[PDB]
């Protein structure tokens, strides 16, 4: 059966390296502590369904440039989604797709969270298969603090990695959670010292490409039945932050944010 | 202009509510035998949700017990009642229904403020709360097996999504006493401090939620509850189960042992 | 009167089976090899759990393994059959979908009592009871990606809802030792004690059981199991990918690697 | 004696409620336009059916329009401020989800009598009503994307499982009128007859209602309503779409072709 | 691997004839148009689990004695339920177990439903894989009627039957449904000629025992879990059901079948 | 501006493609053995919708099948590599899951024109479509039973919400001929034409469809889809038993009697 080939040149925010073990190095690299622009809104959505049907791809090993994951979508990004009907629905295209393209990828994923990791960088960073977090790594949600409802990926996840009562907490306050005390309630998977998050994210990486293929993405997919049975719902979270970005209190929000101080809504 | 009836709570007599000046209403259980839930607040509880999220004044909810304890849950009258009456264990089975049905499908924001014991009826409202806070040396207590019914009036639409499976079939079978301390490390309440910082944590909490971004709260709360919603038909499962089990006669023995002062010898 | 046919364990001759005074039926996993499931003792193990739960003498279940192991799993001759013949693959299959699904469906209270390993088919059994008590250091490994086939005997049921999906997806994919007191913490079994200590706790947790509200603690229990029937269909999905697994070219060396006492070097 | 506050219909300014000797409230739509759904009949609508669930004397509910029509949708003036106004938009927008949950969750049996056109928050309640009865002539049209918006006022919680997939999007994608005497036939509503014989053959099944076993049709209405409940997510994902698009250019030019005689030229 | 053996003495209301093609009949014969009495409710529950484990059995063809399927509970079994806890608790469980056994059976099973089909009896009329119906069959739930919320089946298929119109209406007011009505609507398989009902049904049965075994025994259950995902909400309506046994009108619907009236509920 | 790859379907070599005018893709199924789907066609029907929905030319997709048929389905060699080879196996399955899920996951709306027999991977895209116009003696056959292998291609993900469970048992397990009139009638297609009206009564839903409201339209279809989504876990549940049954003895009588144009005697 002859498939198209692969190469990543339509995937120009994100730098792609394979590794002679197998492991795919997907690195987001962009000014301001791998904020989220428009071009790398859309790629980190598409890429997934081209990794998958990659052969010589065995694993992933996602992780930010420097001493951060992703400081999440940029001001640009969303001044596009307040002010322009089809800009919106684009890139609320693309986060529903980033959700659903890392859930129905089956090969395997492993993220390295040093520093933050916000929005559509902390989508990337908890819906990875294995992440491994520093111990002063600051994970952050962060849309109620811009005045959006969270509907980037928490709804589908997150009850079912640290259970309702710190969900709702940490996603409604947007209280910031470290690294350490993510992987204490159950937000990721492993936590070490923060110079060892991307070595001990490599080696894990390195062994699942060197594994039981058809074992580890088989155990993979069925489990990622628990988020796909969860869909309608993550869908529910998705409609309502885009019908938000149409109201007052983003624009006070985002005012907030450009001024480096706390939003006062109203 | 859509004309919509204004609202006040003096239809719910037994709980105290109060409005501060940053919108949080302050609900308050107080009545005798450490706020235990009689026939009136039994209704009260269930019924008044859906009339807070219609206030427009309503930005968030603090809901608590008064002095040193959450509520002791269910009174003996109570229990005399589903036991004795079919009229009045259906009527009692519709509240215990709607309470969950109602916080649940209520957007606006709750945070509760648990100091002292929580039992039964009342540890549905500490739990169910979208933020629960909770002192070092609470107990919360499912309590059902050790009363002789089945646990059926929150616990299955909830715990398992809170503690695990393990832990929640582990402490709603035995009924051993759960302290606050333990309640917040294996994820059943949200956080844990001293016993006397417990009301100002709550309030602080309830205010900054009331002070930020209304539809961003309230949709974010609202998704997160479909996880809860879905269980909708485990959970009325539950409410029928334990409401079968009061026609038993374990129940009687539980609750005569409760008014004893003994264990219960169930046979 | 309505006649109901009588039980007596001798249907299941790989499973010694004891019934005591309080109540509790104590089932042992004693097998050479680490308490290893043969072909005999896959099928009683599946089909055990209706027959108990229709017991009229048995109102708790206390599963242990016999010596320093609780089970290691099925046996080398069950793999071999798996991978050869196509109506023991389909067999085996039925069992092992029948193992999940007839203990959740046992109203039955179950309690494991696990001290030392516990590896695939038997960690089924240690981790859907009701309540597990697994010791300090007691291996608890799933096993299959080791292997090199799908983990498809239990753990896409429930792992997710016991520890959360970030730790499900890190022991399941590596397969790396998961100890009893860190099984304890993140939520996979219920209780951890020291090693000396699990055979007493369990067996009182079991007698405890079985001398409370029937009913209510049966009908507790089922309603929690709702949470876990719910997820059939995506357990059945990872059953059928394990035993499509096993007809794979991985299988064979990840076998072999075992039968060798080495890493497995999989292409 | 628990105390519940009394009941009168004063705060639904727009709906007519008519109490009858035998138990059945006849809920009227009477508004110009072929009682089309104004601001205000869109709230009401809405909310009514939490106060009658709750109303001792009425045991079943009879829904219809006044005259030839049960109702034509949404007015002209309701579409303009969806399109014109946030907080009018979200304000109508949780009133078109409290509909169909409030329906939904309202275990007093609701009976339709559609005679002439049903069309969008019209043909929410003619469907979602318990037993819906229409006359042969009877139009009945979801019209959503002929409006150039998504069908999300009901459509995508139930017309699945009525009708079957094939023919819910047959006619919710193409909007194709939908006759009453073909509606029938596929399972969208519960019977057809003659238009003149509507009103009568509603009523009167209203009637049996009211006059049954109260508990036994009520709760055997709740236990189907949970197929529906069980849909709430899709449905309140169609909700956000609809509203969504309401922000689009394709609605302006449906409205504008609807106020102008024509077919819409959408770009 | 040995496995007990396989004989159908323990269940003693029911006559089952194995025939050389592999289709078992099972026959509902008792007293009052084949009436469920004490026995029979627990034998038609606790049946489908031993004939799934029978090598000897690849289908199963259920029907009534004469010119009726089953009329449902007795009034034995009625009196019982509304006496006596332990006794309620009992019957319970059995009308639990009928839908959960019937689903959770394998075996292809084929109904032949000439005249009344009624409550248990409906249930296994109902629930078999392929239902044939006579023109003239009546099918009733008939729980309302009587007083009680309809939970022993319906609860659990009607709506995936006939659709949530037809499901409300025949169920909340026990209008009677004529056989070949349900097949229109698609609450039956196939209607015939009523003296062709049986020799139909027969026919059916008797060719899914010679074809692929495993075909159609994992197409059956993969199509179960429809019906397994709506467990919960069955059960929901089981135990509605038997706590409105309780009530006082099951006592005024009770009287009124046993003095061949109209119940007149209060 | 984002860039995004350009799209031209010369990636699906077993596929015409032909874009008109009105914004409709036709995709034409055409191959020996009427449009019999061989190894390469069975990925690129897999495969093809996530670039049509990538698509800014295309706003709806007519599919067909060429001359008299619409496809007979996996061809002999798709089988017999299905059987011998678990690489191919592998292969072929995971073509076969994402086939549905990449229909169901394609917003854009999809309309069938099915003239002529309609079996096995064909039929999963005629009655996977949004509207299916099917003739009045149009067959269409499962026929996965009547070959030997479980139904695991679409059917165990809509058939029932198509038909109901009673006609989807029937059909699916004894595999009679379903002609178009009937499958209309019980609502397992859309439409039921003449066969010489199919086509063009096909294009001109297909080109209405093109010509609407886009959002709209592929964000109601979008939502009715969810209904099959969360059916996903049983779908492929029956995928993975078609698989193993495929490795069993039933499927090479089956082949054979097919092959030799006579009943098959399965033992």
């Amino acid at each position: 059966v002859s498939h198209p080939p692969v190469d990543y040149h339509d995937f120009p925010s994100l730098r792609c390296e394979l590794g002679d073990d197998g492991v795919l190095t997907v690195v987001l690299d962009s000014p301001g502590l791998n904020s989220v622009g428009p071009q790398m809104h859309r790629d980190l959505a598409d890429i997934w369904p081209v990794i998958d049907r990659d052969p010589a791809v065995r694993a992933v090993l996602v992780r930010g440039e420097g001493k951060a994951f992703s400081s999440g979508g940029s001001f640009d990004l969303i001044d596009e989604t307040i002010g322009d009907y089809q800009g919106r629905v684009r890139i609320m295209r693309e986060a529903r797709d980033l959700v659903h393209n890392m859930i129905n990828c089956d090969t395997p994923v492993v993220s390295a969270i040093r520093g933050p990791a916000v929005g559509a960088g902390l989508v990337v960073a908890l819906l990875a298969d294995i992440s491994v977090a520093g111990r002063t790594a600051k994970l952050i949600d962060g849309h109620t603090k811009l005045g959006v409802a969270a509907g980037d990926h928490a709804a589908i996840c997150w009850p079912l990695l640290v259970g309702m009562a710190k969900a709702k907490y940490y996603l409604l306050t947007c209280e910031t959670l470290l690294g350490e005390e993510a992987e204490r309630i159950g937000l990721v998977s492993l936590c070490v010292d923060d110079d060892d998050v991307l070595s001990t994210a490599a080696g894990i990486a390195g062994k699942l490409a060197q594994g039981a293929q058809h074992a580890i993405q088989w155990t993979k997919r069925s489990l990622n039945h628990w988020y796909r049975m969860m869909g309608p719902t993550f869908e529910t979270s998705v409609g309502l932050e885009f019908l938000s970005f149409s109201g007052p209190d983003v624009q006070e929000g985002l005012a907030a944010h450009r001024e480096k101080r706390a939003a006062r809504f109203t």
